[PDB]
């Protein structure tokens, strides 16, 4: 159909995982995975991931939420915005056997190049300005209130803020089942 009316914008670190981005970005595992650009290279780190502190993992309820929302594709789209590395995010999704083929990731840049996930306000504005994007339901989740407000401001700037649910919880405290119900009740065509 070529139309995207409903978008779920998710921070990664501390929102999908249990650990705030500050204590993860410089961790050995994150730095090692940063340059692993294929599934084969990333999967070598699965054993270390599974042995890691539970807090760095994608949470059980966030995994279930991503898989549930994936079933609503293409009527709902998932966008992950993050100043972490694209290969770290893809690695963790793959370690959890989460299909991310349809998830859009706006991540950190490489080296001195600035990536779209480093400016969450600009990332939301740019995504909303894509030709296929239409007004509709917006879900925004972020464990960092400042970061989450920047995504909210991107919606306001583009006139896309009239039906927004913004959730700012601490890591591990997000009510993903509640937000899935928010999606179903506010996306009528997605009811099918
Ligand atoms: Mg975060």
């Amino acid at each position: 159909e070529g139309r995207v009316k409903n978008i779920v914008y998710l921070d990664f670190d501390g929102t999908i995982t249990g650990a705030h981005g500050k204590e993860v970005i410089s961790s050995p595992l994150c730095e090692a995975l940063s340059t692993k650009a294929t599934f084969d290279e990333r999967m070598r780190y699965k054993n270390e991931y599974d042995a890691s502190d539970n807090k760095i993992k994608i949470t059980e309820n966030a995994k279930n939420f991503l898989q549930d929302v994936n079933k609503l594709h293409p009527q709902v789209k998932i966008v992950i915005i993050s100043r972490n590395h694209e290969n770290y995010i893809k690695a963790l999704l793959e370690f959890e056997n989460i299909d991310h083929r349809n998830i859009i990731i706006y991540p950190r840049g490489v080296g001195n190049t600035i990536g779209p996930g480093e400016d969450k306000y600009k990332a939301v504005v740019s995504h909303e300005e894509k030709p296929e994007c239409l007004p509709g339901f917006r879900l925004i989740c972020d464990d960092d209130e400042v970061d989450g407000e920047e995504m909210c401001n991107g919606l306001i700037h583009t006139g896309r803020s009239q039906l927004v649910k913004f959730h700012n919880e601490k890591p591990g405290q997000f009510k993903w089942g509640e937000y899935f119900k928010e999606i179903l009740t506010n996306c009528d065509i997605a009811v099918k």
